[PDB]
């Protein structure tokens, strides 16, 4: 089905982005290195992201509501994508398949471009570590400062009130599942 399609390249692309962007970041740190300098630098930015780390980390006294919010969040991206499957099934049914053809070939466009460019960009790092010592140091330390970036937001979204925040999500997942059913009896009503 088309949909099949459109779901495994978007996911694909998605990902490419991501990979893309932090081979982008690393790029732009090893050709402004001065490496020496780059270097403390990063030390100094992961320093201060590891005392982040830490505050937030204290901010949170107890784990139960961090995994409940977790679980919720997951339960939220499951409902929404399911919701975004019928959906589509749903304007492809009443609209035809020119929709889903266009956006596919658009898709499979751009992932042809995400593609080129990654090994473009993977190629361009390996050039600039070449005999370097410093280069890799430079490498873990960016991977680390990756880490700790997303480890001090992952602690944000939580730190406000834990179960204001429940209660919050609890909320959306009523509305994902009220939506969620009224999409499969449309759906149902379509395909009868």
């Amino acid at each position: 089905s088309p949909e099949d399609e459109i779901e495994r390249l978007e996911r694909e692309n998605e990902k490419l982005e991501r990979e893309n962007e932090r081979l982008e970041r690393e790029i732009r740190w090893l050709e402004e290195g001065q490496l020496e300098d780059k270097v403390e630098e990063l030390l100094s930015k992961n320093y201060h992201l590891e005392n982040e780390v830490e505050r937030l980390k204290k901010l949170v006294g107890s784990g139960s509501p961090e995994d409940k919010i977790e679980e919720l969040k997951r339960k939220i991206e499951k409902l929404k994508r399911e919701n975004e499957r019928l959906e589509r099934e749903n304007e492809w049914l009443e609209r035809g398949s020119g929709s889903p053809e266009d956006k596919i070939e658009e898709l499979k466009r751009k992932n042809r471009e995400l593609k080129e460019k990654n090994k473009e960009l993977k190629e361009k790092i390996y050039r600039l570590k070449e005999s370097g010592q410093l280069e890799d140091k430079v490498e873990e330390l960016l991977s680390k400062n990756y880490h700790l970036e997303n480890e001090v937001e992952r602690l944000k979204k939580l730190v406000g009130s834990p179960e204001n925040e429940i209660k919050e999500l609890e909320e959306e997942i009523r509305e994902l599942e009220e939506k969620n059913e009224e999409l499969k009896r449309k759906n149902e009503w379509l395909k009868r």
